């Protein structure tokens, strides 16, 4: 609507598999309640595995309209592949297609891509502003000198069933990257770091409107360990996030279901079941209407 | 006691962090040993607020308590070492439990002399459990507190001790009678730095000009399927993001990491070292690694 | 063309020891980038001394002569490679003599841009043999002092990596004429740091105050009859540290920041004669990562 | 015998020994005639004496109080037996009859002098410095026992622990520590400067009021391509810190005793056992005093 207004809202996309039809239901009843494009009304927008892909095409173009059938036509088929290669051919083709020449210095607004290095083991970050770091300045180039379509690709591929990606920056290494899925499967907390540290703001400023996929029922040792200890980095990052930034104001959309028929499997390739997801979920919204306008306006 | 060594009260508050590894916490006793005797008066007369975790919590507590260095590793080389040698899980667990018994008999959380803190990780939520001292230092739900859950300070440290393919998983009973499941600590954070600071930031509200933070570790040593890597691989992961959170977040605060990297072959340890002349080797590798720092340390704590 | 910005003079002293490695020099690279990018201004402008040890000399020499870093990388991957790939011992003092021709033909110890110092230990009299640059950094003999020995630089920093179990001894012919025979520089002094601190205390009278170390190395890294061996290499390793360890006693007084990281896992067992740029490729983030904790102590220094 | 006072004045007075093994000989030909100079005790004018794998079994039993015409009767006794032996395992066994004999369960503690004695870490790669002062100590003065807790006749077995010859050897500190040590000949071999820091950070002293000593075996020639290295980097070690030395420690007043022989009726042996050829070495140490005995009366009195 307006220009500026010194609130600062930031938007923190999760992700993974066919389950991001969900957040494209609710992210569609948005994007027509404010009548511009989602960039408009937002300063930072994070995502970590499949929300990348919905932060880079909302940085730097189309509305969710297209977005979907952009998400429809490539996405359904890669996850279509008996293989652990051919899942990585279909995505190159995939990230080659809706990502042809663009890089980082033809994005919008202010873009954050979260990714995890194989061998220092911490995470890598794309950003997109001089101002946006916060320490090592000098050498900052706004995505490593890389291109969008090989920075969307690393941070998709989860390595047990794709493969690690190399990614080659402008200063010349080569870096063996994986989804940032592995280290913040909810790039809200490190959204907050940046609005906060970096780029200088108050804490009665902000207003986090985070969007999840939702949380689904199911169809050696250490397979069990693997999942659980997965799940508890995600958990305690959020109890985390909650006894540091607890004065902020955050609205978070994802909800749970336990019906049977509703058990996803991270990888299904149904259009007939991914369609459902895309509709419950567009009533997810319908119970924090009141309330998200005054975060939005 | 030939500690006597008296510091008048001041308005900063010194936090103090300890990392645990499991049986290579000798590490730790070698510099805390020289932290005391620069000092001149036992840990619990300076320091306002001591964390630990899976093999820290036995030293943090007795930091607590009230002992001495010298007491506290008088303890830590006749029952860590033999509970290491036990083959069985089951045999680990049935080890653990007699040494709690035999250094926190009785004792709960209302008679420690400092603030405290001890991690331990659920099974069911997947949340952390940290089991505070003093109501202050509370986050909310204040008016249901309870210093340590009603659950005696023994068995707050067994169950931050089970690793869960080594031990076994500890169930305790609070005071309401809600029988909780739990495991090591090491999973939701192995380095209690971050929860330190959260800690005596929110809760008991300081400025970060009036905070020294000191992390002690146990060092970092070489090594001694498919879905198993990947396990190892993504611990890692985690250790490594969590304490570069804290280095974009907290940066204004005087903060002192005491940790040493060795990568010679006759250096390298697991967390399952029960050999006494290796032990020994660790214990004065950290006292070296006070020596290099103790010029600024001093400027800290006087 | 892009480093731009001018630093005053002033009264504190600063000083560059660059330890001497092989191989993993790509380790100081990206550590002395960061540093520069950070000033904005070629390291010859800020900086007043600068030694140097086998692997450190090439660099040592580079910034004394006006170079960048982004020229100097260029000119190590592009050589030293064919350096290390050779398997006898003349081949590779063929190799190490095609590198010194092309990088530096008719440039001899007066085109320093300022006080150098390169580190080479003699075979017969076995003291070192430091070359330096001005005649004020000399401690006796102020009566024939030829910048340099009248050697050239081409020679002079061949002298200095020349490690004799791999490589052949370097002969040297002064301009008085004298033939004199050297090895590494390794041999005497792996860290220069303690004797560029003695070439600017007794020489260059500095009170302790005012004067700001930084040393530079190249990291540790794993290793991947056997008497006489391994007891060489522990007799390398105890002057190494026992110099560091006498180091802080006398000069305790004088702000140093030392900036070399350590590695243990098994990925990672750079060794010397290493050849794979593949490898060599990774130390040089390494050392680009080692800078990100130490850049707000190392702006007081610098500013 | 020996009846001497002398005042004191405000200057300190360092005497520093070298080591070569059985060639220690020449260092007491040199110290008798000094001693003899004063007509005293030599503990009762020096203030600091270091040692390093010869001058330890003197500069401790210096240090005690014994007279130079009692150390030569227990050092041409019991260290050429040593060398006698002829095996790695015997000349480490034996070496401690050599201690145990001497040094009869005695501390750091009871010392009229400041002493210090070199050793080598095995693992960590630094000297191991014994003293019996904390004024003596650069940092962690607290938890500054004397010694380490440590008797006499293993910190002097230590120091003498030449591993291509001799074996390693164990240290069990005050605070149970076991520390491996070998001979101090591979980090110091001339300990002149180790001292001069030890008296000028510690002990601090202007460079116009010190005083140096020291004195050596003296050189002497020599009765695959693994073996020439390890000799060679062993002797640049030795050189470019006598170097290191003159540059910086230049106005400090200093004396060094060591003569060098050519002809070949010498014998390079750390190893010597040859008692007619060692009564030589004792005899060039007193031709060599003659000659430099109008200095050294001007820094003794
Ligand atoms: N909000 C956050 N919350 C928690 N952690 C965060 C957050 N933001 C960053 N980090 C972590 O901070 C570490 C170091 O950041 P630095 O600011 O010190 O320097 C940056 C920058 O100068 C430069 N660079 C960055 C982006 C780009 O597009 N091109 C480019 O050149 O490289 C370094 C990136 O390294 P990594 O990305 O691998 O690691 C990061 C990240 O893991
Ligand atoms: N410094 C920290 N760093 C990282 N995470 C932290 C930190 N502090 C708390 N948390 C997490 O936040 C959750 C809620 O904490 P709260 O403080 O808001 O409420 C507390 C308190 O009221 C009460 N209580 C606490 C301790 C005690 O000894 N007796 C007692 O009665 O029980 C709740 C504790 O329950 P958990 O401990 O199981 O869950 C915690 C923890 O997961
Ligand atoms: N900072 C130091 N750290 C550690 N050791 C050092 C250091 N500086 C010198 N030494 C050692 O001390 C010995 C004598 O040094 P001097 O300075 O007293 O005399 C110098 C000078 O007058 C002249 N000369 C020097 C350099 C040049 O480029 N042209 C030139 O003409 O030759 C003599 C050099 O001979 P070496 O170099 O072969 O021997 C040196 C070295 O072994
Ligand atoms: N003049 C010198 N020149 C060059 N290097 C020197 C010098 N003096 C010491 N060093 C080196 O400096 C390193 C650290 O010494 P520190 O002074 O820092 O602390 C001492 C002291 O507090 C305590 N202690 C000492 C003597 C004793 O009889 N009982 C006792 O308890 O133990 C530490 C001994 O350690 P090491 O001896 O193994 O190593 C030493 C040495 O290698």
């Amino acid at each position: 609507e307006y220009g500026n207004d010194n609130i600062c809202r930031v938007l923190a996309l999760d992700g993974g598999g066919a389950k991001g039809f969900y957040t494209l239901g609710v992210l569609k009843e948005i994007e027509a309640m404010l009548g511009c494009p989602l960039y408009k009304r937002f300063d930072l927008v994070f995502g970590t595995s499949t929300g990348a892909i919905i932060a880079a095409l909302i940085a730097l173009g189309y509305e969710v309209d297209q977005i979907h059938a952009l998400y429809t036509e490539h996405v359904p088929r890669v996850m279509s592949s008996r293989s652990a290669a051919a899942r990585t051919m279909a995505l190159q083709d995939l990230a080659k297609e809706v990502f042809q020449d663009k890089t980082f210095e033809d994005v919008l607004m202010g873009i954050g891509i979260v990714a995890t290095r194989w061998m220092t083991e911490r995470p890598m970050i794309f950003k997109g502003n001089v101002v946006q770091a916060h320490g090592r300045k000098g050498t900052f180039s706004p995505g490593f000198g890389v291109s969008i379509a090989d920075a969307v690709q690393a941070s998709c591929s989860a390595y047990p069933f794709f493969e690690r990606k190399v990614i080659v920056t402008a200063a010349g290494d080569k870096v063996e990257l994986i989804d940032g899925g592995y280290c913040a499967n909810n790039p809200t907390l490190f959204a907050i770091a940046d609005a906060t540290v970096a780029l200088k703001k108050d804490h009665k400023d902000i207003r986090v409107i985070n969007v999840g996929v939702g949380i689904y029922p199911e169809p050696w040792l250490a397979v069990q360990l693997l999942q659980k200890t997965l799940e508890i980095n995600t958990q305690s990052m959020d109890q985390l996030r909650d006894i540091l930034f607890k004065d902020i104001p955050t609205i978070r959309i994802s909800d749970t279901f336990e019906r049977p028929e509703m058990a996803t499997d991270l990888l299904e390739y149904n259009l007939d079941k991914l369609n459902t997801l895309r509709q419950r979920g567009r009533e997810s919204f319908g119970a924090r209407e009141a309330q998200l306008r005054e975060f939005l306006i």
